[PDB]
């Protein structure tokens, strides 16, 4: 018989967020009904265990058996870990799912994280982010100059470059940070989690998309010798799990959100597009940044070129079909949906 | 407890993208109960003819199947919301539907009464319009067209004058290549070039409007599934759930390469003209008034899943869609740029 075996999974989130540390839960939940209770993860929220800045390195020390992450949270250790979790103007959820299982991705991964004793998993993605709340109107790239921004992953380190000082601050401590305003603007996901936060409270201003992440991909690290000692039907366990909540997270986020950008709207949110100029200017700054990450980190560069292909494959044929039908589809939607309003 | 299974698909073993997952599920459910749980997946026709699929794990002669569940539409229409509508759910928002919106709970009622427990397995995304021997320049192209379709859409197009067959996958090339349909549609660039459609058909459009993702169902036999214990149920879920990213993971890893190979051999990439755009997508609407009006079933899960659409499309239109845009366009625009081609 399998051995009885007890983790501990250190989360970055709150609990009160049931979209992504629900998937966690989940997560732990599911591995314990596969094996019976007798593989037993218990999820704790960010903080609690571990200061969640800490979650890689809680991993590599064996302090805990695995986390429940945004990769790039930690790209002070490596930025190639961006690909992990996705790059600015990246890969979107279903691409990158496409590119760490049946892509190469996910060997490539391994092979880095093996240097920090870790075993990666991909367990969870929220989609395309919004661009977050801001206490004034963004006009223009000048109006990023100067801007306090708390900002998650790798997109902090791009909008640097026009001039913001960005913060990764946990989750739960951005709203009291944005009430007395040390910082100016803040991005965490979208609708139903940024409401749930309260960010429409205390900035009027919520722009899309948030270009941070093509999609914004979720990890469970766990360590190379807590991995190595599970049975067989323990590993497959896990790996099903998180495949699964590959699914689920997202197929979550997308059920809630909607309702949740209603009731912000419906609240005095003020819901608009960056302006194209913005966008252009932050875009020119990503493509910026690989170049200087590839010249700078060497395990960055062994993984960008093979990558920036799987992205051009992609981005062709989803424009020639998923896209042509989405396009199409959603204003044919919105189209009948405002008739029916206008039928009296 | 040692469980054995059959799993009869309605796949060639040589698609190794649906027909692969298939087994990449069969597999998991082993790895996870240590070879205790055995399914064997057996490949379309072998077991039964596929077109007996639903009825043969409804009457227990096979414990489970995977499969277009709108191949039975013949049966009940209502199995549409399982598999997809034309111009409905993407991919994401399906799943979402299924999972957290009440879908799976609405179909479960359904097929219950075919003494079946659904599991959605899969999902192809966005196929591709088909292949056709002549241009579609308008809707008069279609009346008359003998077109090899599967699921719903072949009921879109019965009314634009196309007679459908849901032929099986491994009997479509001999049908095109003979003459006896005059166009067919499958899944997309993999698996049609490698069921060799391009050789015999040389215009290829685009979208396949058909479903707004093509949604794979494993149907299990009540009794078989309620004998489980619930490690083994779990264990089935669990492999559902991951193959529903999985598969589709694999299609859209897979297609682009094959639709460049399909280019460079000669297969002529057109989008349908906004004029048949237009028409079936006014047809597929009438077509769910009428299937409300006629089957109970359908009428009541339509009104939900429609108001699930608006709100998912809304929401859609504002941050996915709107990044999404932007990146294709520019991905393509750097491609250009490198080459000092104009975009
Ligand atoms: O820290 C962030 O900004 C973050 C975390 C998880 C998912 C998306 N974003
Ligand atoms: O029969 C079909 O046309 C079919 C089957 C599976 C997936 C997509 N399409
Ligand atoms: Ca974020
Ligand atoms: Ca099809």
């Amino acid at each position: 018989a399998n051995p009885t075996v007890r983790w501990r999974m250190s989360t970055s989130w709150p609990k009160s967020l049931d979209t992504i540390y629900g998937s966690a839960d989940e997560l732990c939940k599911r591995v314990g009904q596969l094996t019976d209770g007798k593989f037993e993860i218990r999820a704790f929220p960010g903080g609690e265990l571990v200061p969640s800045a800490q979650n890689m390195d809680a991993v590599s020390n064996g302090t805990v058996e695995c986390n429940h992450v945004l990769s790039t949270m930690y790209i002070g250790k490596n930025t190639a870990l961006t690909f992990d979790t996705g790059l600015s103007f990246g890969l979107n959820a279903r691409q990158h799912n496409a590119w760490i299982h049946y892509g190469g991705g996910l060997q490539q991964l391994r092979e880095l994280y093996k240097k920090y004793n870790i075993v990666n998993h991909v367990c969870g993605n929220v989609g395309v982010q919004m661009g977050g709340w801001y206490r004034k109107e963004i006009k223009s790239t000048a109006d990023l100059n100067g801007l306090n921004m708390r900002i998650g992953g790798i997109g902090g380190m791009v909008l640097s470059k026009l001039g913001v000082v960005p913060q990764q601050i946990p989750p739960g401590d951005i709203y009291p940070a944005l009430e007395k305003g040390t910082i100016d603007a803040a991005e965490w996901i979208g609708p139903y989690d940024d409401e749930k936060l309260g960010f429409n409270k205390v900035a009027p201003y919520y722009y899309s998309p948030g270009w941070f992440e093509g999609s914004a991909s979720i990890t469970s690290m766990v360590n190379d010798k807590a991995w190595e000692a599970l049975p067989p039907a323990y590993q497959a366990a896990f790996e099903a799990a998180c495949g699964e909540q590959s699914m689920r997270m997202l197929a979550n986020y997308d059920a809630r959100n909607p309702l949740a950008l209603r009731k912000l709207i419906a609240g005095g949110a003020k819901v608009s597009f960056f302006p194209k100029e913005v966008m252009d200017a932050v875009y020119k700054a990503s493509q910026q940044l690989w170049t200087e990450l590839s010249e700078k980190n060497p395990d960055f560069k062994a993984i960008y070129p093979g990558w920036k292909k799987f992205q051009e494959d992609e981005a062709g044929w989803f424009r020639v079909a998923e896209n042509a039908l989405d396009n199409y589809t959603f204003a044919a939607v919105a189209r009948a949906q405002a008739k029916a309003e206008n039928l009296y």
